[PDB]
């Protein structure tokens, strides 16, 4: 029968359900998602070939709830998926009123209000990193099977310059856009690496100007749809935190330099705790020593080989059969 997925806001919501919905789509079912407007899944959703049902002070909550309860009414699904943003709390409570099974997924370290909310009414408590719920199954978090590499998928680093690549993330973080070139200028030109970096969908035009300003050289992109490409390309990451780009790095095996309830400070310790990441908070470093920590990695490059061997481990490519195995059983 008919499935709905409910998703929205960033990639790191969307990206995993639509990864879900390839999985119910190859078992046989009929995939219908749920949004809100405005979200990037209004640009997402509809070039995947999925029906997209957009939903819009407590009674405002109300209004989301009768939209959804509609919805769910039109469908007759035989299981509720949801994945994050605004949609989940009143799609998840909308499941339970017309007695659809309801399975919850979880991305980050830190539960979400809306899934601590949801967790005692679903059937099934999906997360993608341990501790996260105290109970109820670790699936990880489900990727993009052209995101899993091997370590065969790179030329050797030896006699080569590193390939770095800065990622926003979905909506691409500013910060990040200042302190690269800056931070890239100190490193010597004979070690510096080739540059691609994902600013912001309103910062890639002026992260430009930042690298030409003090004469770098780097192909700035506001977002990046060939990730696999992208991944595969890149030797090095530095990067924001966020639930999926840190499953994503796993996948791909990459070494990353992650700048992160303080979910993604939590999101990058998994990475971390087994030498896979490495910690560089925002507050703390600046170009001189983001350039410094740079300049270890560039000049002893066997560093990035043992960080890409412990991140391949860290990956969990049933991330999304399971996800979809937990839908299916309760279904
Ligand atoms: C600033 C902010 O509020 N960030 C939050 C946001 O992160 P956000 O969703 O922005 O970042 P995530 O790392 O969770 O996910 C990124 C997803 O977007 C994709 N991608 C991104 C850029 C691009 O060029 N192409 C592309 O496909 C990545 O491959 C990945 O699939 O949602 C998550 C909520 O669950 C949290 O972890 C983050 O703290």
């Amino acid at each position: 029968g008919n499935v709905l997925i409910m998703a929205g806001g960033t990639g790191g919501h969307v990206f995993p359900a639509l990864a879900c919905a390839r999985e119910f789509q190859a078992r046989g079912y009929a995939v219908h998602w749920l949004g809100t407007p405005r979200g990037i899944e209004n640009d997402l959703v509809p070039k995947a070939g999925l029906p997209l049902h957009l939903i819009q002070a407590p009674l405002e909550l109300l209004k989301s709830l009768f939209q959804a309860l509609r919805v769910i009414r039109q469908l007759r699904p035989v299981c509720v998926l949801g994945l994050g943003g605004y949609v989940t709390g009143p799609g998840g409570l909308a499941a339970r009123l017309n007695g659809v099974p309801l399975v919850i997924h979880e991305q980050n370290a830190v539960a979400g209000t809306a899934n601590r909310s949801l967790a005692p009414i679903a059937r099934r408590v999906c997360e993608a990193f341990p501790d996260t719920f105290p109970a109820r199954l670790t699936t990880g978090n489900p990727v993009r099977g052209e995101l899993f590499l091997d370590a065969h998928a790179r030329a050797p680093l030896t006699g080569r310059r590193v390939n770095l690549l800065v990622l926003g993330g979905s909506l691409g973080a500013e910060p990040l856009n200042k302190l690269l070139p800056e931070a890239l200028a100190q490193v010597p030109l004979e070690i510096r690496p080739a540059i691609r970096h994902q600013a912001g969908r309103q910062h890639a035009e002026i992260t430009a100007e930042r690298y030409r300003t003090v004469a770098v050289e780097a192909d700035v992109a506001p977002f990046i749809s060939d990730m696999a490409a992208a991944y595969a390309w890149a030797d090095l990451v530095i990067c924001r935190a966020g639930a999926l780009t840190v499953s994503e790095l796993t996948a791909a095996g990459l070494p990353a330099f992650l700048v992160p309830d303080d979910h993604q400070t939590r999101n990058a310790e998994f990475l971390v705790r087994s030498g896979a990441g490495r910690l560089l908070p925002q507050k703390s470093t600046g170009a001189a020593e983001l350039a410094a920590q740079l300049s270890e990695v560039l000049m002893h490059p066997e560093t990035l080989r043992s960080m890409a061997d412990q991140a391949r481990s860290l990956a969990k490519p049933e991330a999304t059969r399971t996800v979809v195995d937990a839908c299916l059983e309760v279904a």
